């Protein structure tokens, strides 16, 4: 209600493209508020095909849902303009997704990271779960890194708006099925996303023929630095009875768990050289860039 | 202990100045953590020289102190690099300081804001009373605007810190504050909660009167006879005398008869429900505070801390 801001295209501009794809594009903005004289960073997604009236009313409605996230590890929607192009106003996220991020920091990336990483990420599902909302497309693209420490997920509503193959749950590519616990099914994907450090899932695999070999029984591989406790949690995320999959208050409890002794259960070569950040730089971060409660 | 980081010259860099005072020059700036690529924009004072040095641990210990506030209504020091300067590091607040918005917006501000960023100054004040420290230079310029509807209260420390004695106790610009100055801290360098208390009074009149200069025209080095006098700053256009009278009770020779921080807060939060009834603003009724939609904006995109 009040939580989403309704903006026009005069209060604020795009500076620099950050990201492309096909739904939406991403821009470094500025907020200029009126009457004042101070510019403010934004992060601007805007959207591809033009809306008719109508159809901007059903996006909106959906942008309040967006705008009620109330949550530490799920982006919130901040605003929104509409014109012929929809643009979506959010927080400016500097680090960016972290698919990239373990990607340029691929090696280098501690297991505290990592395993503290699938906590937040469990933890803002399971956040979403409580409220029953459903994402439809958690991947690792779709977790922004706001300071490395703290990771947030993104994009909730806009998959819902409008084929992420690859991470869907056999039931929503045979049935478009989707539920809490075929997002538990994206969710090990993900978490299979950061242990490798940004490999493509099914890479030497066509999209069409995904399904297939999900029914055969093949499954992504064992990443190389994961023990067998962690690769058996992933591999229960992709059962095919959904329900025997665990629940994402599970994965936080037992992330969490292995949070604790990090290396048990990852094994990263010059791992015991790269530590976590004390409480110094810790609060350092947090006065600066990330404020908020958790 | 942990509050205060520790940064080298390597990790951070100054790229515009945002403004210079006397205690030294505030810069836009960059830190750059280490490892990373990313640039996060950040405040950075370098302070001028100061007198009678305290080699570097002296510093880092007041340093430590300064990193210690914990309130939303008081800037805390993040960091500090020691070198051939003193570098201070602090959260990068784009509106600037208070002192310059009111000026800028003169004849635009409605009695809810003013009214309003009274309370946080006395809260921000009263914590540091609670912590049993006392700031020395409260004053207009002092006070940073988060966003306008949230102010912080900065500079805590600087004061003592640099000193700064000499002939800027009969000079107009220097590091002493002789017009926001206690008549005790005038005459005897004495600085306590109450003569706060001092500042704080003329620091609400600055906002009463959109950014007035006090005592303009007279020389600062004769500020403590005229006072000595009964001369006191006049009441501002705007104010009721139930505001001027709390401003005159501020600026009492005997300190304590001046109000305490508490106090202050109660009164002008009374004063802020009914706003119209305590300054007369024209065009007042068309000065409205921001709406529920416009602070949640606010507040999400630059201003995630606790507070009120
Ligand atoms: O990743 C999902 C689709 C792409 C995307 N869509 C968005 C998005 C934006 C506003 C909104 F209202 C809803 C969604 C983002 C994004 C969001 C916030 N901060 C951000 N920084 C960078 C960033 C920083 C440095 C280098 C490269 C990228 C991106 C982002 N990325
Ligand atoms: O008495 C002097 C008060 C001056 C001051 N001192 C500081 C200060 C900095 C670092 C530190 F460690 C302690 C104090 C600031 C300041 C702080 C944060 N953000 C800021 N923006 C602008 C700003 C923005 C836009 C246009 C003009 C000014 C200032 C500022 N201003
Ligand atoms: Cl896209
Ligand atoms: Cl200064």
């Amino acid at each position: 209600q009040a939580l989403l801001r309704i903006l026009k295209e005069t209060e604020f501009k795009k500076i620099k493209v950050l990201g492309s794809g096909a739904f939406g594009t991403v821009y470094k903005g500025l907020w200029i508020p009126e009457g004042e004289k101070v510019k403010i960073p934004v992060a601007i997604k805007e959207l591809r095909e033009a809306t008719s009236p109508k159809a901007n009313k059903e996006i909106l409605d959906e942008a309040y849902v967006m705008a009620s996230v109330d949550n530490p590890h799920v982006c919130r929607l901040l605003g929104i303009c509409l014109t012929s192009t929809v643009q979506l106003i959010m927080q400016l996220m500097p680090f960016g997704c972290l698919l990239d991020y373990v990607r340029e920091h691929k090696d280098n990336i501690g297991s505290q990271y990592l395993l503290n990483w699938c906590v937040q990420i469990a933890k803002g599902m399971n956040y979403l779960e409580d409220r029953r909302l459903v994402h439809r497309d958690l991947a690792a693209r779709n977790v922004l890194v706001k300071t490395p420490q703290h990771v947030k997920i993104t994009d909730f509503g806009l998959a819902k708006l409008l084929v992420p193959i690859k991470w869907m749950a056999l039931e929503s590519i045979l049935h478009r099925i989707y539920t809490h616990q075929s997002d538990v099914w994206s969710y090990g994907v993900t978490v299979w996303e950061l242990m490798t450090f940004g490999s493509k899932p099914y890479d030497g695999i066509p999209a069409s023929e995904i399904s297939s070999i999900l029914e055969k029984g093949e499954r992504l591989p064992q990443p190389p630095i994961c023990t067998i406790d962690v690769y058996m949690i992933m591999r229960k995320c992709w059962m095919i009875d959904a329900d025997s999959r665990p629940k994402f208050r599970e994965l936080i409890i037992e992330f969490s768990k292995m949070a604790r002794d990090p290396q048990r259960y990852l094994v990263i070569q010059g791992d015991e050289r790269m530590h976590l950040p004390s409480p110094t730089d810790s609060n350092f971060y947090r006065a600066l860039m990330d404020e908020e409660d958790m």
